[PDB]
RNA sequence: GAGGCCACGCGCGCGUCCCCCGAAGAGGGGGACGGCGGAGCGAGCGCACGGGGUCGGCGGCGACGUCGGCU
């Protein structure tokens, strides 16, 4: 009973900073779509 | 408005901030930043204070007198 009862009262719901943006680039898995863009960058080049 | 530095450099759209007119301080027109958004790739020569020396540098001397042998 004292398991149940609290089962069921658990259950009861209801800038730029660029060192912090640099090592967040060098994350290997929060920065792979980052450093991914500044690649393309390098290479493509389009006009307006 | 007659210099110095930057390990700052593609677009499109999204966001945040700043600017304009603002004809409801609506609605659009512009700048800056972004760590945001589903879609592949740079190669080709070199120089080196770069994961322990190499020269694609050279000279002299050599048989009955001298050459080497730290034992």
């Amino acid at each position: 009973k004292a398991m149940s009862a609290r089962a069921e009262a658990i259950k009861a719901l209801v800038v730029s900073r660029k060192l912090d943006r640099l090592a967040y680039i060098a994350h290997p898995k929060l920065g792979k779509r980052a450093r991914a863009r500044i690649a393309k960058g390098l290479r493509l080049c389009r006009p307006k």
